[PDB]
């Protein structure tokens, strides 16, 4: 899998990654159960500290429900800034934190991440490279961030049906939500997953729709000599 260089879609035709970012917060108990009853598996972007603080509450817990129904964990740096706009040790301060707080919590660190606000520029792409990170970015946005009220949720479903093309076989998507917005966990959910196999389409982790074996996606233990 490519490693310092966005990537947008998936190495086979057929295959939809739903991808959540900016996690994990409220929502996200509900939204690991309706995956669970649809038994799909996803892929979540999370951060440190931005919507809430990944070591509090029950975030932990969350976390680890995450890794035990297969969902891929992915950075999403610990703070959320646009990482164009920090000096390279910053950029590389933002990574490691979030990596402490993933061990902390269940003894990984992601190899797979995603820049905030796709803002990830070749010095930044150099710097991330240097730190064996995957950069996932989209082709094709939901915008639920925007159409985060009840009665506009229904643009977010629309505009998925509208960009995903019916031609399956020369087809396959990376899909960006964010899990921090009830309406994307309790209603725009389930009408991408009835959408994606209502045209043929199978939902997949990110790891997957790379054809990367889930024995990669983690550096599971800390070098002691960088
Ligand atoms: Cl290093
Ligand atoms: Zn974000």
């Amino acid at each position: 899998v490519p490693v310092g260089t966005p990537i947008l879609q998936c190495t086979q035709p057929g295959l939809v990654a739903l991808t959540y970012d900016d996690g994990p917060f409220t929502f996200t108990p509900q939204l690991l159960d309706i995956l669970k009853q649809n038994d799909v598996r996803a892929t979540f972007f999370v951060n440190g500290n931005n919507w809430a603080n990944i070591e509090a509450g029950s975030n932990p817990d969350t976390i680890r429900r995450m890794r035990a129904d297969g969902h891929l964990v992915g950075s999403h740096t610990y703070a959320h800034p646009d990482l164009n706009t920090l000096s390279s040790a910053d950029r590389i301060s933002q990574m490691r934190q979030l990596e402490e707080a993933t061990r902390r919590i269940d003894g990984f660190a992601p190899k797979y991440m995603r820049a905030p606000y796709l803002s990830c520029d070749a010095g930044c792409q150099g710097d991330l490279g240097g730190l064996g990170y995957h950069i996932i970015d989209t082709n094709l946005d939901t915008k639920d961030y925007e159409n985060n009220k009840p009665e506009t949720t229904h643009l977010s479903a629309e505009k998925f049906n509208n960009e995903l093309s019916a031609d399956v076989g020369a087809n396959s998507y990376i899909v960006l939500s964010h899990d921090v917005h009830e309406q994307t966990v309790v209603s725009l959910t389930q009408k991408l997953i009835d959408t994606l196999k209502s045209k043929g389409y199978r939902a997949v982790t990110v790891g997957e729709c790379l054809g990367d074996a889930p024995e990669n996606w983690y550096k599971a233990h800390h070098h002691h000599h960088h």
